[PDB]
């Protein structure tokens, strides 16, 4: 029962760029987005995510925690305060814990990209928020439909039990 | 048309990890394998991919143009001469042309990872073949079988038409 379709960035054959693809994801959300991302710092698409939660839809945001600055970084540029607007929810995911040949306790990264629409449609794939990936980088990823979403679903619940409110807060 | 599996690593609730499952796709390999990746300095799938050439297999790689020369110092250490294997072919993926902010001239990265076998079965995700993705980092890939697999045909055959030879060769 499941449907997937690619797309790429530079764009191919298909109409729409990625970013344009999840501005549209974004606006047509009822209920509630659920956002795992490495690194964010488009100002375009969040912008998007913050006037969804203004008309009622819950936002919940997953960030790896060593480049959390730079989304904090980002939203104080724009000038907003995201830490106040009630509906939205930021929490950082870490990686592994490992030791380094010195001694010192180090942890990884949470390597891992996806956009979740009222538990009804994905975006999956290596495509990250910020602005190499419009000008310098190849990318690519799927829109997803269907059975598998309640798999992406069940993971996303799983790293949210994982996350920890960030330190900066 | 397309059945999908998850696996995460570190492992969940499925028997094989991330990289078990990687030496099994390659083992079982029978007439080509067509990879993607950004960094490769993992000697144990190296050495089953330089088997399969051996039995035989055709054997196509695609990594990051940047990255690449770790890729050739690993073999290297291995005392594998990987020029001299006929049955292998590497070449190199770079990123879209941009200028930078004081206007210098650069590429980006191919961010872009997939295993793709006798053109039945892909691998695809965010594990790259490195031991920071086994010790330090959380990461997901897909097992695709069925229609979509001719998709990822597609885009290794355009992929293969971009690619060079690489310059340290």
């Amino acid at each position: 029962g499941t449907h997937i379709d690619l797309l790429f960035h530079p764009p191919r054959a298909h109409l729409l760029t990625i970013k344009e693809t999840i501005r549209k994801m974004i606006k047509e959300a009822r209920k509630v987005i659920a956002l795992v991302m490495d690194i964010f710092t488009d100002v375009d698409i969040f912008k998007e995510i913050v006037e969804a939660s203004t008309r009622g839809v819950s936002v919940y945001i997953l960030l790896d925690e060593s480049n959390f600055n730079h989304f904090l970084n980002m939203t104080e540029k724009q000038g907003c305060s995201v830490q106040r607007l009630r509906n939205i929810r930021v929490r950082t995911v870490k990686g592994q814990d490992y030791l380094s040949k010195t001694g010192a306790k180090f942890h990884g990264k949470m390597e891992q990209k996806f956009l979740l629409v009222d538990c009804q449609k994905v975006m999956y794939g290596s495509y990250s928020y910020m602005w190499s990936f419009e000008k310098a980088h190849l990318s690519m990823v799927q829109i997803i439909t269907g059975q598998l979403v309640e798999s992406f679903d069940e993971e996303f619940r799983t790293l949210y039990a994982r996350s920890c409110v960030p330190s900066s807060f």
